[PDB]
Parts: C-alpha cells; structure tokens; sequence
C-alpha cells in the first residue's frame, strides 16, 4: 500500500508545514505538523484545558466508534525550543493520504505550552523519528511509520517541502518525477533515536567547498538550519552588516542585503540552498533588520538540518533494517 498527502506552509515565512490527517470513525480531520525529530503523535482534544485552546481543531474521542482508552497510559514531552505538552492516550484508526493504520496510539493533550496555544494553525504533531523516543509510559508506543511499515510497498517515506508553496509527503514509494539527477544515500545512526547523518562539508556562495564532517539530524519539525559556530560565522561574514545580536538571539542582517547561497555535502553530492531561503524577514513589524535562517547550534548541543535545508532537496527517509537517508536536487 502507499499514501500521499499535500503539506502546506502555515504562513508566508514557511515557519512550519501542516498536513491533513484523518483520525477516528467517522473521520475527524486534523492538520498535523509532521516532525522527523520526535516520535509522538499528539493532538489537541476535547480533554485539553479550554483556556489553552485558541482556534485549533480538536479530536473528540467520544465521537469515534473506534477510539479506545489505553488504560493508565500517560505521555509527557518537552521539545528543544522549550515547548511541552502532556496527557493521556487513546488508540484509534489514523489515515494519511489514503494509507490507513488501525490501533495507532493517539496521544490526547490535557496540557499544552503557550507556544502551541498561540499557533492556531497546528492541531498536533505526527512524529516520524525512531520509536525509541516515544514518551508514552509505562508502555512505549510505535510511530505511525513503524505501524505502517509492513503494509508499505517499500519501507520508505519522502519529504518534498515547498519554498513558499505546497509540497508532498509520500509513504511507501519514491516518485521518480519529483527530483532531478540521482539520489545520493548516506548512512544513518539511530543511537540517539534521530535520523542522524554526517554531512561531508559546506560552501558559502561561490566559495571553495570545505571538506569537514558535520554530524546532525534531518528534522522536518525545526524551521531553521543550526550548524557549528565556525560554519555559521563563515556564512554571515559574507553578508555586509550582519551581526550576532544577543537581544534578538541570533544573527540578523540588513533587510536590503542579498544573501549568498549555502551548499552542504551529501557524500560526493552537493545540495545548494538558494540565498532567498535563508531570509526570515523583519525581526519586528516595520524593522529594517531581518532574521537569518542559518544559526549557531552551540547552545542547542546538536546540529539540525531543519526545513531551510530540507526544502532545497527531495529527501528519502529509508526505514529498511539498516536505515539510510537519500538526498536529490529538485
Ligand atoms: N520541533 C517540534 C516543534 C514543532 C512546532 C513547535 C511550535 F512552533 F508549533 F510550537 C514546537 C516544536
């Protein structure tokens, strides 16, 4: 079997992407943030503290004839940006783009942090990292991908994120019309539960490519590109007037500047991020200082190839017994 679903940026900056997901019987459609950096499927629900809900579509388990309460199970997650949520757990039928899994753990939020409340366009997250990171206690639960794997034509999913435009998540097949040239595959380490891989280096603009190993994760749930301080300094040094601002919390640049492209290595292949992708617009309404899409990972502790990088490529998440990541230009 296969599935295919359109994913859409939530705003004009591509801060995040939402994908419609059908939950329950009859279907309740929620728009979820597909996150290859976490492993919980959680949703706003009828159980969420009413004051913490501000426009989200809620899942109502009592209206689903296939919903079952998972007795005594709870969940609690904290994300790298300080966001968090927690609640209880149902199992229910979940379908993405025609691909249906029965008995999927659907984590119902009782409490959400304010950053989720204020994001009225995101109804929940669908985690696509490895199941070892799932937070359900006392019995850990499997991701949607893990539950679907045996039914898929091929144990893969692909991310084709658009720049200021819709894109596609496909499950179970590789659309050979969606990319150019060939797919370069690279090894994945699952030791921390992430889609973790090693980039072979980088270049700024038309500068010389620097061969150097950058260990990082492929994370559709993170907006920006977080790289070592040395690399980020080399990039922003080429932007007249750019500087690191403590009050803003990262590199900012004069909005009138043209940004250079950023190249990262996948084995011997090169993926080029156009400079326009790195512009995240004015830091506040009306400001002539703009926020940069490449930032230092020094405070984060891990390098993150977020949407800025992934949307420049066609990305294959190969969940074979030895997992790999594939990148192609598009
Ligand atoms: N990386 C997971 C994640 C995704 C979205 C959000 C936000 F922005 F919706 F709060 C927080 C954390």
């Amino acid at each position: 079997s296969t599935g295919s679903a359109t994913t859409t940026p939530i705003d004009s900056l591509d801060d995040a992407y939402i994908t419609p997901v059908q939950i329950g019987t009859p279907a309740q459609t929620l728009n979820l943030d597909f996150d290859t950096g976490s492993s919980d499927l959680w949703v706003f629900s009828s159980e969420t503290t009413a004051s913490e809900v501000d426009g989200q579509t809620i899942y109502t388990p009592s209206k689903s004839t296939t919903a079952k309460l998972l007795s005594g199970a709870t969940w609690s997650i904290s994300y790298g940006d300080g966001s968090s949520s927690s609640g209880d757990v149902y199992t229910d039928t979940v379908s993405v783009g025609g691909l249906t899994v029965t008995g999927q753990a659907v984590e119902s939020a009782k409490k959400v942090s304010s950053s989720f409340t204020e994001d009225s366009t995101i109804d929940g997250l669908l985690g696509l990292a490895f199941s070892t990171l799932n937070t359900v206690s006392p019995t850990q639960q499997k991701t949607f991908f893990d539950n679907a794997k045996a039914s898929l034509d091929s144990p893969v999913f692909t991310a084709d994120l658009g720049y200021h435009a819709p894109g596609t998540y496909n499950f179970g097949f590789i659309d050979t019309t969606a990319y150019t040239g060939s797919i370069t595959y690279t090894a994945v380490s699952t030791k921390q539960g992430f889609w973790e891989w090693t980039s072979t280096g980088y270049a700024v603009g038309s500068g010389t490519f620097k061969s150097t190993s950058i260990d990082g994760i492929a994370d559709t749930g993170t907006t920006l590109l977080y790289l070592p301080a040395t690399v980020v300094s080399a990039y922003w040094a080429q932007v007249s007037g750019a500087k690191s601002s403590s009050s803003v919390g990262g590199y900012v640049f004069p909005c009138s500047a043209t940004l250079p492209s950023f190249t990262f290595g996948v084995g011997s292949a090169r993926i080029v991020i156009p400079g326009d992708y790195i512009d995240f617009g004015p830091i506040s309404t009306g400001s002539s200082s703009c926020f940069g899409g490449i930032q230092s990972s020094a405070g984060i502790g891990i390098n993150i190839f977020g949407d800025v990088a992934l949307k420049a490529a066609f990305v294959v998440f190969n969940g074979a017994t030895t997992p790999t990541l594939g990148f192609a230009s598009k």
